[PDB]
């Protein structure tokens, strides 16, 4: 059974997200894992107020059970004084990624999985393995059939 | 902690609630303990394909000490084939004179805490006691300022 | 042409109508026509501070271009110091109904289609009559395909 | 007189936009000026498979952070646009560019090359992410 994420809930992690990033001014911009992050990190940067927001663009596909990474896009620097953001951490594969490229970056997520979980320097929900999140901008208002009808 | 609950998630619950109803033919009708239950009965009505809706509309009298429990309007019937309805349940303390009321109804709600569990027939959430629940019509969507300026 | 109507909106909506209805003290109570009323007859209730809620049924199957009607419950009384609350208005049949057998009542709705326009009290928001409002009651927050592939 | 845009209703204008910008294939990738465009240019980088995603942060109008180019082949997106300091600003440094809103003002509709929903120029629009869903006191006591 899936996990439904809707716009509402996902902001109401990202403001507890966001208090627990405080203050603001420790943090110098941030960086967000597109597109997972965009949101998340759109969402923060109103919160915190900030104005320099840019973007790291990695993109993976599976070949069966090896995993084949291209950045696309990267940000300049060492991650100093920078929040790295993605919506959600699983296996820790990109995590890991990430840490490479920014060494000394704060790397935060919206939910995380236990085995991704540890890897992160800070969360928000928690959701177990065998658990798929539906993400707000994979979603959208349409007619439902009933269940009877009648 | 304050828990809140957004119409999109009452009516994911309502759904799962809903489904847990089937067949519809077995239902008559649905009562809706106003003013909680509204919103929920009239979900389930959907879901159900269910037109004949009813409310029970009930409200506390204090006298000194003690509450009392006026009822303004009653459906009829002692709930015979009827689905009763309220948001939730927290203590019971409505949940006994609906039961009362409609003894041999199927009594649902969509969230309840551990003390008013063993009152319902069936329910969809779990919610901890010292959690408050904030349902979608108290609230609505208004501006909320920054956290840093 | 289809209109989405969305849980928040509709909120909005039912609250703007709320206000026009002040102060709740002239009412003793609101009679929603079920099933479409049943939701915005809720909001009105929570907003007033109106404890006192009936509901109408009205069954209408629809044989060629004449309409059977079936008054499976019905509130009692003519509706005095009564709220009457249908979610739309849209050839005025149903309205011609209620105001037979409630004909002290104020009766209002949420939406309106210019045929139904003069037939109702008062509304809220005009829906042009080719137009089909989705209510969010038949809706849901489901997977949707990405408009491009890739 | 404010207008209030909750997110489904911005994914609704975004996915409106998305379809307009269909076929996918002439873009190389999208810029969100942000920060009222990153959450348009998220979506629509969902919705059209754009996975080259960058962003232009101005703010006189000091230059924070930005890309090269002359937008030859990228899209560039904010949530609106009013007056048009900023977007005739944008429309330098990308000349090339295919610039797009959701909203768009009367005064400012000549600016963007697209848009989705007119807005009348005396009306200040809520944008969800200056919103959150709170307890909202009844109209009435009894
Ligand atoms: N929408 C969605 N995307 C998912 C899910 N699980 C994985 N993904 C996608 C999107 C984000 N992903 C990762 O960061 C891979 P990781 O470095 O190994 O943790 C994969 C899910 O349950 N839901
Ligand atoms: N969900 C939905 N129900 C509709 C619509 N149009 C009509 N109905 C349903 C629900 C309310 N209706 C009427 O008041 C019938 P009227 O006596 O001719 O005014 C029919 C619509 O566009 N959408």
């Amino acid at each position: 059974e899936k996990y439904i994420v809707t716009w509402d809930m996902l902001q109401i992690h990202a403001r507890k997200l966001a208090s627990r990033l405080m203050p603001s001014e420790q943090w110098k911009g941030i960086i967000a894992v597109s597109r997972g992050g965009l949101v998340p990190g759109a969402l923060l940067a109103r919160e915190l107020g900030i104005r320099h927001v840019d973007t790291v663009c990695i993109s993976s596909y599976d070949h069966d059970n090896q995993r084949e990474l291209k950045v696309l896009k990267r940000a300049e620097g060492d991650g100093e004084g920078f929040i790295v953001i993605d919506d959600l951490v699983d296996t820790g594969g990109t995590a890991v990624a990430i840490r490479e490229m920014y060494p000394k970056a704060h790397f935060v997520t919206i939910f995380a999985k236990p085995a991704g979980r540890p890897l992160v320097d800070d969360y928000v929900v928690d959701i177990p393995q065998d658990t798929w999140i539906e993400q707000p901008w994979d979603m959208g208002v349409v007619f439902v059939p009933p269940i009877s009808g009648r």
